[PDB]
């Protein structure tokens, strides 16, 4: 007896593809690598119960590939397997809300991308690939496992690999319009005299060397071509939020004076992220778990600051 089921194959769970599959032959020999919410079924042979179910296929026709790229802005060859790897286990994470904010309650070292989910949802930012502004509007909402997954397979990240956050904002500022962002940099050296810079984009909104808006706006000591001790400094910036990077260290965050922070414990090989708001008091989430306090000391990481417009009064 030949027996067949109709199925939809695609790559964006959007724009669907009729197939007619024979139910003894496995997904794989008919599609190639095939996916159901995540679950790898390639090596599976057609179920009653998958009649009229969307099936993720690999872009292997020129229909497919432009849809693929549309939607994900990457021809990656493995990152539709990646994304469904990454699925397979997010869907199976919780999301609880705290403070107001989707979290992710700790499983397989995500710290990282719980205070990067945390702190996107501080910042006025757009993304420019559908899949992630798809994601990341249900992520706001509660249903984070598709915006998780997706930023795991960006970022070239599997499920339990050790993160840093600096390097994921880095990730998805690239996939977002921040195309109007600029800064303007003036450096000092006393014996080779001044040299200003302007930055655009994601290079615009990052920094790494200090954690404090106000310092980098009065002046940062850094290494010079002759070997003297040059100073850096902001002379202009335009953007709707900075964030400032370092090295983890003791650093005191004071209410009212930055918008979020990540705080990071441990060493270069295995360690903890939380993150710090502040609200009308400072609450630290540490994915399900919230505490607050008055005032905060820890190894601060990264700090996200508010801005507009702003221009140096230093001459
Ligand atoms: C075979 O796997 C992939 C293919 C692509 C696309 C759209 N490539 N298309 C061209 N290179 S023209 C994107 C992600 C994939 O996972
Ligand atoms: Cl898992
Ligand atoms: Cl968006
Ligand atoms: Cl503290
Ligand atoms: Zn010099």
């Amino acid at each position: 007896e030949v027996r067949t089921i109709k199925v939809f194959t695609t790559v964006d769970n959007i724009n669907l593809h009729t197939q007619v599959v024979d139910m003894s032959m496995t997904y794989g020999q008919q599609f190639g690598p095939t996916y159901l919410d995540g679950a790898d079924v390639t090596k599976i042979k057609p179920h009653n119960s998958h009649e009229g179910k969307t099936f993720y296929v690999l872009p292997n026709d020129d229909t497919l590939r432009v849809e693929a790229f549309e939607y994900y802005h990457t021809t990656d060859p493995s990152f539709l397997g990646r994304y469904m790897s990454a699925l397979n286990h997010t869907k199976k994470w919780k999301y609880p809300q705290v403070n107001g904010l989707t979290s992710i309650k700790w499983a397989d070292n995500n710290c990282y991308l719980a205070t990067a989910l945390l702190t996107l949802q501080q910042i006025e930012l757009k993304f420019n690939p559908p899949a992630l502004q798809d994601a990341y509007y249900r992520a706001r909402a509660g249903e984070a496992a598709n915006f998780c997954a997706l930023i795991l397979a960006y970022c070239n990240k599997t499920v339990g690999e050790l993160g840093d956050v600096r390097e994921t904002m880095s990730y998805l500022f690239q996939h977002a319009n921040l195309d109007s962002c600029k800064r303007v940099l003036n450096v000092v050296c006393k014996t080779c005299g001044q040299q200003q810079t302007t930055l655009k984009g994601v290079e615009a909104v990052m920094y790494m060397g200090t954690l404090s808006y106000e310092q980098f706006k009065k002046g940062v000591q850094i290494p010079c071509t002759c070997g003297k001790q040059a100073t850096k400094y902001l002379v202009q910036q335009e953007s709707p939020f900075v964030m400032m990077s370092a090295p983890p260290a003791q650093y005191e965050l004071k209410h009212g004076t930055f918008t979020c922070a990540s705080e990071y414990t441990g060493n270069y090989q295995c360690g903890h992220y939380k993150h710090i708001t502040s609200k009308e008091t400072l609450y630290c989430i540490d994915g399900a778990l919230l505490t607050k306090s008055s005032e905060y000391k820890g190894p601060i990481t990264d700090v996200f600051y508010k801005e507009n417009s702003y221009t140096t009064t230093i001459k």
